[PDB]
């Protein structure tokens, strides 16, 4: 599906720059905005300018597009052409791997984590069950990003 459901805004904490397989790619750390989450990701840092990080927005809007309602014959236009990936600056499939979010024992982790592997790239993330939208192995693989819209 491409059955929405979740967006938020972020700004860089850390940068973590440990292995160079290529240059462009490190560890970032990350905080949202809108809400509460608690983000590092092992990414492409060349959408940022340079070392310092900026303020990003990632979507879990789903993309669709396996099947057919774009490989039907569009997806060609101005999904790209003078729009790029810039209306979503990027975007890739993964696998969630994922627990019942707690490991407490009893406290029964007020934020559920989540641990995704996408196109190569990492993500390990925390926020409130509900808020990080992604209880199942099979939502927040569906992953979007673009920079901030203010």
């Amino acid at each position: 599906m491409a059955g929405i459901l979740f967006e938020d805004i972020f700004d860089v904490k850390d940068i973590d720059p440990e292995g160079k397989k290529f240059d462009r790619v490190s560890r970032l750390h990350c905080e949202s905005e809108s809400f509460k989450m608690d983000l590092i990701l092992d990414v492409n840092i060349q959408i940022y300018p340079v070392d310092l990080g900026d303020k990003f927005r990632l979507v879990i809007a789903s993309t669709l597009y396996e099947d057919g309602t774009l490989d039907d014959g569009e997806y060609n236009p101005t999904d790209d052409r003078p729009s790029r990936a810039d209306q979503f600056e990027y975007v890739m499939y993964g696998k969630v791997y994922r627990i019942e979010g707690d490991e407490t024992s009893t406290e029964a982790a007020t934020r559920l984590s989540a641990y995704v592997s996408y196109g190569g790239l990492l993500m390990r993330l925390q926020g409130d069950a509900n808020n990080l939208h992604g209880f199942e192995v099979d939502s927040r693989v569906y992953l979007l990003m673009k920079k901030l819209a203010f």
